């Protein structure tokens, strides 16, 4: 069916946004959220997988990623690189695909 | 006997400097250490009491302080404010006293 697939490059986490933490065993909690939109709109929400592709991680603190997928419409999906507490993210990409459910 | 005192003012911890820790279960650690001369030199070291006399400390990341004292010579002394982790300091003073033995 109509596969499509690109790749969010969230770079270095000195240009993320603080968010309000969903855990209230996690603080500092940090990302690098898009919107992407389909080259081809599908009438009905897709299946999307994320897959990190790209990560550079300062080894001094943990390493704390996630790979967010928020919503996923007809048109387009929410995602985004996630961390928080003192890690440091240099760089994060997610590689995704999605599929004509 | 020869009672002299002053106080240390450490401010911002933007200015300290990383340190070594001395413990593995400390990380980030950080102080700013002053080499005080004694207005009037002891023939002998004198003892030094160190006192916290003013703190401004975020409230996001917990509180992590110590006043060190790490050497006392008849000519002066040298103390620390020291911190770690990812404690925030804004100000931090040490008052002293010192005191013929
Ligand atoms: C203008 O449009 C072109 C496409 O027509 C685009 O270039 C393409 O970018 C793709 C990523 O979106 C890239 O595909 C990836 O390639 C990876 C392997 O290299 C794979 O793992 C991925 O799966 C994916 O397939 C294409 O190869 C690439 N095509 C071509 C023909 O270049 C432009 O994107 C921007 O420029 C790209 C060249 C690339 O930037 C380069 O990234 C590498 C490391 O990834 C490195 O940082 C380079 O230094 C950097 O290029 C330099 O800096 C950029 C900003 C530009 O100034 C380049 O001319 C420099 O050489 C990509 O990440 C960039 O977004 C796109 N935009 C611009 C401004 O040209
Ligand atoms: C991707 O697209 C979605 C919509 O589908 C969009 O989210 C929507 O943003 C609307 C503003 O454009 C917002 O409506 C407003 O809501 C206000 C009350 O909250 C009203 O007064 C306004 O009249 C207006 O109606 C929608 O509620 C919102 N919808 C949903 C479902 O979220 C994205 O916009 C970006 O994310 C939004 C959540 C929001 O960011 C948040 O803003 C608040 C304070 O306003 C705060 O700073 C939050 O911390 C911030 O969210 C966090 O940071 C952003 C940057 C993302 O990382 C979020 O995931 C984090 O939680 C909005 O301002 C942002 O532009 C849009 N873009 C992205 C990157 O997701
Ligand atoms: C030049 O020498 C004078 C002394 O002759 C010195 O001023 C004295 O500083 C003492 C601290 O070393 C201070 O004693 C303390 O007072 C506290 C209460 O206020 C006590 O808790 C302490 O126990 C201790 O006793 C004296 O009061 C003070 N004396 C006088 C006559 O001023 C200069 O030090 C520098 O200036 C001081 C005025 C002071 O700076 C001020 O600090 C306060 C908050 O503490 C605040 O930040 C003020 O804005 C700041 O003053 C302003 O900024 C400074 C940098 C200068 O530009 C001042 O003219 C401004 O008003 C002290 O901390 C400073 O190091 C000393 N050096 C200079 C450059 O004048
Ligand atoms: C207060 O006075 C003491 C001396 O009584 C002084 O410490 C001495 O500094 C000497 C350099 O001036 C150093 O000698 C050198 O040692 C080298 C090998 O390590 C040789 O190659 C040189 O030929 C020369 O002999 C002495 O070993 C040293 N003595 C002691 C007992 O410490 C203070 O200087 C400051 O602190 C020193 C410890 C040192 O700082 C450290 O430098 C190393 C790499 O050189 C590294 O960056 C450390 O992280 C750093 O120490 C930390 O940061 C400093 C700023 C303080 O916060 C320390 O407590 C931390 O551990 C020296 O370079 C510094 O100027 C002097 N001043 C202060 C503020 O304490
Ligand atoms: C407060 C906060 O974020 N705490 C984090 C916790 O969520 C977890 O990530 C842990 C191990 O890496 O590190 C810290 O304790
Ligand atoms: C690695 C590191 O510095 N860890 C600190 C630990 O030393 C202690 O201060 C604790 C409670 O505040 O917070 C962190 O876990
Ligand atoms: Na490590
Ligand atoms: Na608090
Ligand atoms: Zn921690």
């Amino acid at each position: 069916q109509r596969v499509q697939s690109g790749k969010i490059d969230c770079g270095n986490d000195v240009s993320w946004a603080k968010v309000p933490s969903d855990d209230p065993g996690r603080d500092n909690t940090r990302e690098l959220a898009k919107n992407i939109t389909f080259a081809s709109p599908y009438c009905r929400p897709p299946v999307v997988l994320l897959s990190i592709t790209q990560l550079d991680v300062e080894q001094s603190q943990n390493l704390r990623v996630i790979a967010r997928l928020y919503s996923v419409s007809p048109t387009g999906f929410k995602a985004s690189c996630y961390t928080w507490h003192n890690t440091k993210v240099y760089s994060m990409s997610i590689s995704w695909i999605s599929i004509e459910n």
